[PDB]
């Protein structure tokens, strides 16, 4: 029996729900192609690290992969749509925002030699610290782990000192004092056992950024018709299942952080007001960088 074999690099822990859904996707592709396409995922950055996956897929070093594409918004600012703070703070609203951004993002991805087969939101983003934080007076000079330009910008507005670290390297960065604070979901704090190093999480749910499963555009264009439709069928089903799993686990992760000794609370009123002011500035900066396209996306979203 003849079959194509593809390696699919992914950046997050093997037991993170995104990675598990990569395997679900591969199983569906194998079934729906009658065995003709067998995908093996490589989670945890074990084949290509997170910072390498986009280029690997663009050049065909890997045919398919998963990447958190807002970590490439410096090259393509439209990819920052999913880090606009306080714009879409629920799963339902994030789906509407993706619906408003999809055509423009698909066009931008094509210009980068990529096709996104499915995407999936992480849970809402909040702040991890090693101490109580009630205002930006408490955050001045704290070393911070960013995961993209938007989180680095947010950190700088709070007077923190950001450096980018991929999730697979986050535990060691915390253990060695590279950072004492970061923005992420409850999911990544759990997967990286961050209670070993930090004490507080503030549940802001400021945005729901997405992973994307991307395929090399030349490979996609050259696939047999049946293989291509099977990939899309598998992708649609996986994207639905992954987003359901993400939402089902969101609050469970918080309970796990608490069970391991962390203080998990909403941001205080003074702190939240600062975060919302910074978020408005970041949304204005994004709109200036993307221009009319950004105005169109936000308007289309608000009409839904
Ligand atoms: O919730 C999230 C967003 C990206 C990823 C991270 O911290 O790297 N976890
Ligand atoms: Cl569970």
């Amino acid at each position: 029996f003849q079959s194509m074999k593809w390696d699919m690099p992914m950046a997050y822990a093997a037991t993170n729900f995104h990675s598990e859904h990569g395997v679900i996707f591969a199983d569906k592709v194998k079934a729906y192609t009658g065995g003709k396409l067998e995908i093996t995922t490589h989670p945890g950055g074990s084949l290509f690290k997170g910072g390498e996956i986009k280029r690997a897929v663009q050049t065909g070093q890997a045919p398919i992969g998963e990447r958190f594409m807002s970590a490439h918004a410096n090259e393509a600012p439209l990819l920052g749509w999913d880090n606009l703070p306080f714009l879409a703070t629920s799963y339902e609203d994030n789906d509407k925002l993706w619906a408003a951004a999809k055509d423009k993002v698909n066009a931008q991805l094509a210009d980068l030699n990529l096709v996104a087969l499915y995407t999936c939101p992480w849970p809402g983003q909040g702040f991890y610290f090693k101490k109580e934080v009630t205002s930006s007076a408490d955050t001045q000079g704290i070393k911070f782990r960013s995961y993209n330009s938007a989180t680095a910008t947010f950190a700088k507005e709070l007077g923190m000192l950001p450096v980018q670290v991929e999730a697979a390297e986050l535990s060691q960065a915390l253990a060695t004092g590279v950072a004492e604070a970061f923005i992420s979901s409850g999911s990544t704090g759990y997967d990286r056992k961050v209670w070993e190093h930090l004490s507080h999480y503030y549940k802001v749910n400021a945005w729901l950024p997405r992973n994307y499963v991307i395929i090399n555009k030349g490979i996609y264009e050259g696939l047999s018709d049946d293989i291509r439709s099977a990939l899309h069928k598998a992708a649609d089903e996986t994207g639905a299942a992954c987003a359901a799993k993400s939402a089902e686990l969101a609050n469970w992760y918080f309970e796990q952080l608490e069970a391991n000794g962390m203080k998990v609370e909403d941001a205080g009123p003074a702190f939240l007001k600062e975060l919302k002011s910074i978020g408005a500035k970041m949304q204005a900066d994004w709109l200036a960088s993307v221009g009319a396209d950004g105005q169109a996306i936000v308007d289309a979203y608000k009409k839904m």
